């Protein structure tokens, strides 16, 4: 059978691989700058062949895919992040060959913005692309096997399961929705010490338990207020701040008016979205197991002022009549207690306290530490290509996509950046960030978590805290015997030239104040092992996870469709249809659109870890002292190799069922 | 035990893990940017920060490692190809996002170099870095637990081996044992990285080979010769007319080395041949070596010939292959030929920059809205800023570096160079249409089309392509007929008549069709994709496993050529090892590195996603609908195919080893 044959077999013959079943994981960068120039999604120029400042095509697609789509933004934000380094590169910020150049010049190239964009302090760059975006999400789409259909939970829940791999990495391929009782107290509750937000729950305050135990008295629940008036490990998650973020008053709702544009100028369609300043009650029981006890739907200066609820069950073990599955109010305020923790998270606890936070003390440090000096030198390996990503995300992510799927508008889009509440919150979160407190040691104490010396193992389903506080000294004992090498004395550092002006150019440029001003050998230490753990465990362990938690709306939605219920009496009375309503649930209310973000969103900032660190310096340091560098590495590889295996301990330590804390792996 | 404990119990006990014991595979970019800076491998800058065009340090690195200096070479190149792309951008060359350019535009962006370069003509672009990569390598490295340490073949064998842990990717040749065997030497020409340029014997060099085959006095082989059953020849003569050497000199590489930028007088030489190779094609389709002419010096009474013991893949003599030392060094020899002209020729010319002109043309001549354009351009995908990252630093820091041309090594004349002449020689010879991979086959005397035979059945290049080739001539016919339909339509486009002649012109390639047919349009279309895809990836897929281990394909002697023929059948073990880069002196160690490097440069995007990503967007409300059948055809055809190819590979005979290159 010759050569001959076989391709005239193949031509003449019908098909035998379907390309419908075979679907489209990646695309051919080539195909796809074809299809965004086909489609006019490109920057128009001149005779002269300078830029217009106007994209080509004036208005966006009609038509799409979900599945299309989801991808086609997964790369036009790939290809923003490729121009943005390639432009750091050009602009110096980032050169991608190495350059030295002196302190002095440095200060020229690393210029601080204005707060002009709305931004906090961060690197000067010498909307429009906000368009480009939207021109790629259709007007509407085919909604037939689509993962928002529905019009049900159970039909939502089925298409969700369907989509996992047939037979860490294995997590990542999957989401929640892969446990049934997602909606569970236990499941919900859970999500506070080893979800995408672990770091942000405390104790309650006697002010607080006070609150409920009076709103527990009014409802008429003896068992509740004996609970709170007993107040064992009662916790908080305490998210009522939104409201002086933003500078809402006690009388005003959360509210975002979605205006549909045609190319420009709205339709005068519009959506609306709404948020609360939630807070949530917890119990601490002696097995380890966290129990949810109250929720505050939106609170408006008191319980009195507010809608509040508590659980039927008043334990993790405790039964009632009606199943966790049914009790359609509760899961409803829960609902609501995931938009509130994944504002806080996506915003506070992912975009400054890491990555903005960050790019203060990148620029300071640049500024201020010549590239020769040890700091510098410990420090710059842990902000590789950082600026550049974070600038395609001001760019785009909040105007473009956190802006506009969250409930605080009060408008999208919106021309005015400043007066928008996003950018408030972003703005309030950077203000009251504390970058002591957020030494891991400290942030567990001020919290309320004895993790040193708890032998009782209730903080067994705490994992963050466990693998942290481990961590933490694993990475401060690397930075103690580094900064020691040459800093053996309090002295050295106080005469030290540029710690004194860095600390300084920080607390004032920067607008960090709660960074310290360094005398102490301790007090560098903590600062450098702070700097470590954010740009690198921190950003991760807030980061890694952010698909599975997110992409099941339904589990951690962004926004409610339906404005609160006005009162408690309402609220009892809600049904499954009115917690599918709040959802984006099928075709209505444009629905599709923000499912479709609200589930990208991980896809774009899961776009560079420790051993390879330690490895890297380790081989460079084997020809300040550079043999106590190296042994500072040799140790601190096998620290973290040891440590490792412990952190795979807690994970497995967590009782039944209680899903895996795999984040901090080597 | 609480977490107080457990973290004491880690800092207080001795450490479980030695981080010895795992060894570094890649950077953190973040530590090496440092390193690169610490070490004072960076540009230097004046008081107003513009570049100098020298860099800071003024020496290079004093001691390294072959392992860890491998590895900061993959990393510094990478970063280079990372500034190229960064730099195109800007010029926008390739720009990363996208932007709507009028044609008008276009042609006052893309503009040709004009040769002074020393290369042939490429875009524009708007020594310093060769320094840098030169730093990279130490003065000296530690000799203990490298590949090329030997100081024997056994011993450098056996550490070869060792290293081994897709799966094909992770060895070399050397897994096999009989590496050096006449069986896998002669299918390199067939299933190696340099399968397309073997051909059918002339009858003028048969005579001249029957004729030396008298003198020597082999009536064996003058009757197999005589009778001239599917004879075969690799002829790397040609070396000579490129490079416009004599008959009378001799192909060498005088390497100075250098103390920052002005030479210590410290040399190393390096010696190539322009060899040629005899085969004979077996009923059973093992292809068997019969002759090698280490260097063709204008007819064989000036060369040094030698003749195969064996007459036959079956035929059996008292000396076994492995300690055959002429014959296999007669080998070695012609391998440094296929090497050259693989590296040079078959990759670097025949796919990167013929590519690199039509690219140029097209980007000239057609506006992006076109049919033609929207079909290649998606092939071309960052091909112009890597191209320039080879023209700053492979040819100049490396090609020209471990390879026995020279003259000498550094070069400040690029023209008077001879890799260059070779470079442009290859260019001007290269021919369009004959390497539409149909022709090819005919030229070179390869009925595979016809034959049930089975003889090709150890040449699935040949077996693979014709498949592959017809499947994407299916698919270009398809989409192209879309909107050429008819002979006038091509006759009457206004850019295809001004294409084909900007290339025939500017791009120097007059082999290029002047076309007016719908099939000439497909024929070249087609060719522009087989060149841009498999072709390379038929060439480049396999680098590492046949060049990694150096003694079974170096890239220069190290030795000058026997001086007649008796020294030749005088060579012993110890004159191989001598030729090869084995043991420290020579600087040999730095040759293996280079040489073994140099596929993983070139190791830095298939057919499949193509037409996936063709299919998922002509999927909406020329003709955009027969456009997505023909991908979703084209897919189909592929995958079919795919199964064909492994077939081919299980085809061969007994142990032959697999061509699994272009599989999805
Ligand atoms: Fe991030
Ligand atoms: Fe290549």
């Amino acid at each position: 059978v010759p050569p001959r044959s076989k391709l005239d077999s193949i031509l003449s013959s019908g098909l035998e691989h379907n390309i419908d079943h075979d679907p489209l994981e990646v695309w051919d960068k080539g195909v796809f700058l074809n299809e965004l120039l086909k489609q006019g999604i490109a920057l128009s120029t001149n005779e002269n062949g300078t830029l217009d400042g106007e994209l080509v095509a004036d208005e966006g697609l009609k038509k799409g895919s979900y599945k299309g789509t989801r991808l086609a933004l997964t790369e036009i934000y790939s290809i923003l992040e490729d121009a943005a380094v390639s432009h750091f590169d050009k602009r110096g910020y980032e050169p991608i060959f190495p350059v030295k150049r002196e302190l002095d010049l440095k200060k020229r190239i690393y210029q601080w913005s204005d707060g002009t964009d709305g931004y906090p302090p961060h690197l000067k760059v010498d909307s429009k692309i906000a368009q480009a975006v939207s021109f790629i999400i259709p007007k509407d789409i085919d909604h037939e096997n689509t993962p928002y259909k529905g019009p049900t939970l159970a039909d939502v829940e089925k298409f969700n399961k369907a989509q996992f791999p047939k037979t860490a990495d294995i997590m990542k391929g999957r989401n929640i929705g892969e446990y049934d009782d997602w909606y569970s107290d236990a499941r919900f509750a859970q999500q506070h010490f080893s979800g995408v937000n672990p770091s942000t729950i405390e104790t309650a305050s006697q002010d607080k338990i006070k609150e409920y135990i009076s709103e527990a008295q009014k409802q008429g629940l003896d068992k509740v207020k004996a609970i709170l008036e007993d107040g064992k490990d009662i916790l908080i998650q305490d998210y009522s701040y939104f409201r002086e973020a933003t500078g809402a008053t006690n009388e005003q709702i959360f509210q975002n008016t979605v205006y549909e544009l045609k190319g420009t100028t709205p339709t005068g369609k519009t959506t609306s979205r709404y948020a609360a300043a939630s807070v949530v009650i917890f119990q601490l029981h002696e097995d380890g197991r966290l129990h949810p006890l109250a929720i505050t739907l939106d609170y408006k200066g008191s319980l009195d002022n507010s809608i509040t609820i508590f659980n039927r069950r008043l334990s993790p073990d405790d039964t009632c009549d009606i199943a966790e599955k049914e009790d359609w109010p509760w899961r409803y305020a829960k609902t609501v207690a995931q938009t509130a923790d994944w504002a806080r998270h996506e915003v506070a606890t992912h975009l400054v306290d890491t990555h903005m936070i960050e790019e203060a003390i990148i620029v300071a440090t640049n500024r201020i530490i010549p590239e020769g000096e040890l700091l510098y030198e410990i420090l710059s390996p842990h902000w590789f290509r950082t600026l550049s990503l974070n600038a395609a995300a001001r760019k785009l992510l909040v105007p473009g996509v956190i802006a506009r799927i969250a409930g605080f508008g009060p408008t999208s889009p919106s021309l005015d950046f400043k007066g928008n509440n996003a950018f408030k919150l972003i703005d309030w979160s950077y203000k009251n960030f504390n970058f002591q407190d957020k030494y891991i040691p400290n942030d567990l104490k001020k919290r309320g978590f004895d993790i040193k010396g708890d032998k009782s193992g209730k903080y067994k389903n705490y994992p963050y805290a466990n693998d942290m506080y481990l961590l933490w000294g694993i990475i401060r004992n690397f930075v103690k015997t580094v900064i020691e090498s040459q800093y053996t004395s309090d002295h050295v550092v106080q005469k030290d030239p540029y710690i004194g002006g860095w600390c300084k150019e920080i607390q004032t440029n920067g607008q960090i104040p709660t960074f310290p001003t360094i005398t102490t050998v301790e007090q560098l230490i903590d600062a450098v092992t702070m700097c470590i753990h954010t740009a690198s465990p921190q950003h991760t362990a807030v980061n890694y996870l952010q698909d599975y938690y997110y992409s099941f709306v339904p589990a951690k939605p962004p926004a409610l469709c339906t404005p609160l219920p006005q009162d408690l009496s309402a609220l009892q009375g809600y049904t499954e249809k009115d917690l599918t309503a709040a959802l984006p649930i099928g075709t209505e209310d444009m629905k599709w659109k923000d499912w479709l973000l609200a589930a990208q969103l991980p896809e774009l900032l899961s776009y560079y870890n420790l051993i390879t660190y330690a490895k890297s310096l380790y081989n460079v340091n084997k020809n300040f002292n550079c043999k106590t560098i190296k042994k500072a590495a040799a140790d601190f590889y096998s620290h973290l190799k040891s440590a490792g295996v412990e952190f795979e301990n807690y994970s497995k330590g967590q009782t039944a069922g209680t899903v895996e804390y795999p984040v901090l792996q080597p």
